[PDB]
């Protein structure tokens, strides 16, 4: 239900907890939070604000073939992590306007090499989803087994992937928010319930929500199962101090129909055109800092 | 409060589908829930049944300082973990007694041979206390809860304490969002004697108060979760004791809630029975660590449920 999120939202404006970190960001907090989405209702993007399903998409795309290099992403026009790899460039050896961003992304694009050395990201879902590496130096690959599992053991309560490993977060940049998630089958139905234990509950919150119904839907594809619930379960739950004002014009405006998800008739050889939105009708953007 | 316990009984009792689960029993279940307990309004130990303390703070302490073996358990008492131990002992080459092939169902349909697997388990108990070589390789269950909490090993060679750190964190900074341990180790899991059912958990501060959330991936939900509740409630109140806090909210999350086929009646006994008042937990003021507190330094009072309510352990 839209309304669930809605919900949310206007529980962290009655009774969220103020706090003030160390560097003046401010934000108010609730601990312990559960929302469902009936996925045969519609595909929950939100109809209060316009929602870029795009970005969406070739991001979850990108973590499903264990992709840790954004040249996949360039490719297709998602700028979201090529920040940390241009960093990583500018302080390297091989070195008012930065039109140099532009001749980065460009070689990465037009390259061999280049694109291995520098486009390279390491360790995010991508390679935690499909390739966690075991001390003997052989690796797991998670998703590909839960599938496995889903298929010859459906009624298994162990479909589980993790992306919280102890060893690596402490020194890692971005420790994984969505921390894990467990899938669940009865009368061939698939559902997924998400544990978040850090959500930007404005900005985040409705990018995280489409991008685990997609991937429910597509597991769900990939093992001939219809689709059930998403159940996203929640531990910190923050909205920050400077998107009061937004969350406060999303809630006066009126929920409209979720839209419908439509799949061409295995998913790790999808690509953009293989994943449509149909009757999307959302309320116009509300732009927010980030 | 109990009633969030109680009505998600009632609930898996109404809508929970039939599904065939790993035991062979038969479970009614529903995937995804939520209850939430104010620690500040007493401690979490059911009353509409009587559940052993004794038990949970055993298997608690034992969790704590990092033990896998059942050897530290039956010092104690608490049989609890007897099943998986004795499974692996009968399907190994040391073993000549009589068959004991799906002995979880066959003593609830056999009176003889319920007979010759109580003296089986008898000897097995005896000879985990007494015999340290056949404690050693018959007492472990692998890398549970005890070894990712204290010990989770890393490929250099090492190990990360897991819950050490985070209480820690939680002195320093208690603002963090990373206050987590996690059971969940993938190169565990198929050598684990269960792979861990409480698999994760987080805390949060506000206001001079720590609050705790779980996920349960998968959880029994008449003789387990009651267990697990009062389990990390004392969990919670041992780090707000160490950290100096007072006590939040306890929110369990589950993934497959179930209820096993042979425990409705149970359950239905139960509902039909009037809530009373929370007992309140008292610790010993003297203990400054978790890792400090014994036995007899953790204690309940007023604590005058309904009585026990029996049932079988799928195993
Ligand atoms: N099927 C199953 N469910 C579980 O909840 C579970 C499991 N297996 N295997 C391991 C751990 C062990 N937990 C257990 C918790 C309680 C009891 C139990 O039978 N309690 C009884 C007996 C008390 C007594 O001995 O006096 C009770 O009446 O409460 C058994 C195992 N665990 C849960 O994490």
């Amino acid at each position: 239900m839209e309304e669930a999120y809605l919900a949310l939202g206007k529980k962290i404006l009655e009774e969220g907890h103020f706090k003030e970190d160390r560097t003046g960001t401010g934000t108010y907090s609730l601990f312990g939070y559960q929302m469902r989405f009936d996925l045969a209702k519609g595909f929950p993007l939100l109809t209060t604000k316009r929602v870029p399903f795009g970005l969406i998409k070739s991001e979850l795309l990108w973590f499903l073939k264990g992709d840790t290099n954004i040249r996949y992403l360039l490719e297709r026009n998602n700028h979201i992590w090529d920040e940390w790899a241009f960093e990583r460039y500018v302080k390297s050896a091989d070195y008012q306007y930065k039109e140099e961003h532009q001749k980065f992304c460009d070689a990465i694009l037009n390259d061999a090499e280049f694109a291995e050395k520098y486009g390279e990201l390491g360790n995010i879902y991508g390679a935690q989803w499909r390739h966690w590496e075991t001390k003997d130096g052989s690796f797991i690959d998670q998703l590909a087994n839960v599938i496995e599992m889903i298929k010859t053991n459906p009624d298994s309560r162990r479909l589980i992937v993790s992306a919280w490993n102890p060893e690596d977060v402490p020194s890692m940049a971005l420790p994984p928010c969505h921390t894990m998630f467990q899938f669940y089958v009865n009368e061939g139905k698939l559902s997924c319930q998400l544990y978040q234990r850090s959500a930007d509950v404005f900005l985040g919150v409705p990018f995280n929500i489409a991008s685990y119904a997609l991937l429910t839907h597509l597991i769900a594809h990939e093992t001939g199962l219809e689709v059930g619930e998403f159940v996203h379960t929640l531990g910190d739950a923050h909205l920050y101090q400077n998107h009061v004002e937004q969350m406060q014009e999303q809630l006066s405006r009126e929920v409209r129909s979720f839209p419908t998800l439509v799949l061409n008739p295995s998913v790790f050889d999808f690509d953009m055109e293989d994943i449509k939105v149909e009757g999307y009708d959302p309320h116009p953007t509300i732009k927010a800092p980030i």
